């Protein structure tokens, strides 16, 4: 293979890393659009994971807006080379949407002084600041002619898909001093996540739960009923991606909603989810 070919390799494994439901699903593609696919989602696990200083992130952003400004120039980047040089490819064939790399770079950076978000406006907004955003950026790999409901499509997709990862990771989250649970929400409940997390699950904490649960699952609906916005191709693999991450919020009531481990879909049920849609197509 060539240089090229390894560090396109590399963004795979970052991604199949991290996710084994977004590559289980994204792997499927046709070799060219999924190998930009691994480069986009490589570049937002490198932001979402830079703080552990701003050190790299500051270097990360340098490096994308080097691509945004001179796409064919060569650049000596700061960041992770292997990956920005994927990015740059991609740049050269593909529109890539910047402002929304910028946007969840921004959301990275705020994290830093994390506080509770004080309504589901704050938190839903920070559900678009880090997976709105990816959405929109994988938006022109995956759709033919891109209009404003391809990108409102991708990026309700993405904003769900984080619903349902915090709903996954209310324990780990706990343990890690972050609850994404909106203040008015958890009052209105009469839900502590700390309370229930020593104490074990209740009626309040369920319900909250599944008044959360309900809306990825709307949300989710009605991108399926639009799904036709991208292209033919990826269309299966969008639904398969969405499919999988959704019965995450089956996985949870399963094992109780258990704030002690991280439920998951075992890799022969999405084979299964892969055959029901694949069937559909
Ligand atoms: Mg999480």
């Amino acid at each position: 293979m060539t240089m090229m070919d390894m560090n396109f390799k590399y963004c795979h494994k970052i991604m199949k890393k991290h996710s084994k439901s977004f590559s289980y699903a994204f792997d499927l593609l046709p070799e060219d659009q999924r190998k930009a696919v691994w480069a986009i989602y490589a570049v937002c696990r490198k932001i979402d994971d830079s703080i552990d200083d701003i050190q790299f992130l500051n270097q990360i952003k340098e490096d994308i807006q080097s691509i945004e400004k001179y796409p064919y120039e060569y650049h000596h980047f700061q960041s992770d080379r292997r990956i920005m040089m994927a990015l740059q490819h991609v740049a050269q064939h593909k529109n890539i949407a910047f402002q929304s790399f910028y946007n969840l770079i921004d959301t990275v950076y705020k994290d830093q002084h994390f506080t509770m978000f004080e309504t589901d406006a704050e938190l839903f907004g920070y559900c678009y600041g880090v997976a709105g955003t990816v959405g929109e950026v994988l938006t022109p790999i995956l759709s033919d002619h891109e209009t404003h409901q391809t990108y409102d499509v991708a990026r309700r997709l993405g904003e769900s898909l984080q619903l349902i990862n915090i709903l996954r990771d209310v324990g780990e989250d706990f343990e890690n001093e972050r609850i994404y649970f909106s203040k008015q929400r958890l009052k209105q409940y009469e839900v502590d996540i700390a309370e229930v997390y020593q104490n074990g699950v209740n009626n309040h904490y369920i319900d909250l739960w599944e008044y959360y649960a309900a809306i990825a699952e709307k949300d989710f609906r009605d991108v399926m009923d639009q799904i036709k916005v991208f292209s033919i191709e990826a269309q299966p693999i969008i639904e398969l991606a969405a499919r999988i991450y959704i019965e995450i919020l089956d996985e949870v009531r399963q094992a109780n909603y258990t704030l002690h481990e991280r439920v998951f879909v075992e890799k022969r049920k999405k084979a299964k989810l892969f055959h029901e849609i694949n069937s559909k197509y």
